[PDB]
């Protein structure tokens, strides 16, 4: 049938849905949903690490370690199906071959596929579906480094939260791991759960890929790899994710012949994103790992960055208040080294501010200097003391999140880049949630009926990044007023950025325009070391994690050197 946005799935009205800010709650609920499975567990991952703990701090021994959960459910008769991305032979990587063997050795009811063969793009969706009745969709893999809570801690010297290989730091530091010298990289991300017919929609995507891959590879043609069947739409599971509310939901994906055997590619995530931006009335809030857009229909093609610029110019033309918040990582992570990092920085900046085609280029040409009233670009950072020394690290924004108007959300695996959005490249999954239940709220000082689901999630985002967890939240209730935008959002991002720059002289920043200035810069003395008493006094004025994004880091470098589309 013909569905909205050309999705493979219909709008499911009054579906029960949940959101997650960071992995702590997500992994706990996944663990409890799996514990209650009776028939089927389906898992997809870009990377899966079998020994991660889903509940922490650890008690009850290995009861909540991922491999032990799967094994005891398989032992009860639950059939477990796992699809892993097959990384290049030359990748240091994801170790999918080892992980497959580990998993299938736990019990015969556990069946694992890897795809694609290389003798290309990737499978990027991160899904857990239980009994085709509860499904989790997000940006969070069941993998090392992902677990985090809203404190985004840099340290763990008792090994209370990140045992062994789970203590990771994927930030580039070779411009030219041991937990006693080096802080971890915190993992900031977003996920969701859906129930009922919506969950059956997630299952259908997983079944389509499973059966497609089964018939395409010799090794999976045997009876031992079951042919999967969708649960009849006529028919649930004795688990409801606590905290869920009813809303209109719709599954969306990126998929194509190579990834799912469909003849015409699907790019319904992309379509949904452009639609939500175009129809927003008050604000959009983006947290995303990448920010590669602004189409020249030669090297970049997706329409999101141009939709943003054009929505702002409409607000200006109608003399309307409209805000765009953009939170991305301060540096790209690597999980080619430095030339890979630089290529992604090229395209992120190309979308933001480098070129007349940039978002800022387009706004300037029509708005000149008034662009500051409409958009703010940020990353995340934090600090701590490690073994008597002040340290800082960026917080990796791994999210793939769009919120509009406190009433519409898109959560999934798709990054703002062509790889995720065009549909023909990496395979991806997202869900759009549109509120049907509203609460009395405020929007530019005016009475406003906000959506239960989207407002709750936007407020939790705000609390995390602005520093209002467990605090009176009056200052953050209105997401578009001059008072909030200037005195809370833009002020926090500038204040924290200034403090971190002064205390740590950390990269990235607006002073370092070329790689040779970088080397000299980092050899200069650092206050955090020279006068820690004073540094610690200055850091007491930090509130939240938000920091203003530096437009001019490696300004003068041509950040390009492998085809371009690998980076875009
Ligand atoms: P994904 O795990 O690369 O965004």
């Amino acid at each position: 049938k013909d569905h909205r946005f050309g999705s493979y799935a219909a709008i499911q009205e009054n579906a029960l849905a949940k959101w997650y800010v960071n992995a702590k709650g997500y992994f706990e609920d996944v663990a409890n949903a799996m514990e209650e499975a009776n028939e089927e567990i389906f898992i997809t991952d870009w990377w899966l690490s079998p020994e991660i703990f889903l509940k922490r701090p650890v008690v009850e021994g290995n009861r909540w370690r991922l491999d032990c959960i799967l094994k005891r459910k398989a032992q009860q008769g639950v059939r477990i199906f796992i699809m892993l991305y097959k990384e290049v032979e030359l990748a240091l990587g994801i170790n999918s071959e080892y992980t497959k063997r580990t998993l299938m050795r736990l019990h015969p009811n556990i069946k694992v596929m890897r795809h694609p063969d290389h003798v290309l793009w990737a499978h990027h969706e991160k899904l857990v579906i239980i009994d085709q009745s509860v499904a989790f969709v997000g940006g969070i893999d069941l993998a090392y480094g992902r677990w985090d809570d809203n404190e985004h801690r840099l340290t763990d010297v008792g090994s209370v939260f990140w045992h062994g290989k789970d203590y990771c730091n994927f930030v580039f530091k070779d411009w030219v791991i041991d937990r006693y010298s080096t802080p971890r990289m915190p993992w900031h991300d977003i996920a969701s759960a859906v129930h009922g017919k919506a969950a059956r929609d997630v299952a259908r995507h997983f079944i389509q890929r499973w059966n497609f891959t089964k018939i395409m590879k010799s090794k999976y043609r045997s009876l031992s790899y079951p042919f999967l069947l969708p649960k009849s739409q006529t028919t649930e599971l004795r688990y409801q994710v606590p905290g869920s509310v009813h809303a209109n939901v719709q599954l969306l994906r990126s998929a194509a012949d190579w990834s799912a055997g469909i003849k015409y590619h699907e790019e319904s995530i992309h379509a949904a994103y452009v639609h939500v931006i175009e129809n927003s009335r008050h604000y959009i809030y983006i947290e995303n790992q990448f920010f590669i857009s602004c189409a020249d229909d030669k090297v970049v093609f997706n329409k999101i960055g141009d939709a943003i610029a054009q929505r702002i110019l409409k607000a200006h033309r109608e003399n309307q208040k409209y805000r765009v918040y953009v939170v991305i990582p301060l540096l790209p992570g690597f999980e080619g080294g430095g030339n890979a990092l630089q290529a992604i920085m090229h395209f992120n900046y190309r979308t933001m501010c480098r070129g007349e085609n940039s978002i800022l280029g387009q706004l300037k040409a029509e708005l000149g200097n008034q662009w500051i009233n409409y958009i703010s670009f940020c990353g995340l950072r934090t600090h701590a003391e490690l073994e008597g020394n002040l340290v800082t690290e960026l917080i990796y924004v791994h999210s793939k999140l769009l919120i509009a108007d406190d009433n519409t959300v898109i959560i999934g695996s798709a990054n703002i880049n062509d790889r995720s959005m065009l549909g023909k490249r990496d395979s991806e999954m997202a869900v759009i949630v549109q509120d049907t239940e509203t609460v009395p709220s405020v929007m530019d000082g005016k009475e406003y009926q906000a959506g239960r689901f989207a407002r709750g999630l936007r407020l939790q985002c705000f609390r995390v990044v602005l520093g209002y967890l467990d605090d009176p939240s009056e200052d953050i209730q209105d997401p578009v007023s001059d008072k909030f935008f200037k005195e809370v959002w833009v002020s926090t991002a500038a204040r924290n950025a200034t403090i971190y720059d002064k205390v740590f002289r950390c990269l990235p920043n607006d002073e370092v325009h070329n790689l040779i200035q970088l080397r000299d810069f980092i050899n200069k003395p650092v206050l955090a070391k020279e006068d820690p008493i004073r540094a610690e006094e200055e850091l007491k004025k930090i509130r939240g994690f938000l920091v203003q994004f530096p437009f001019y880091f490696l300004s003068e470098e041509s950040l390009l050197p492998v085809p371009m589309e690998v980076w875009t």
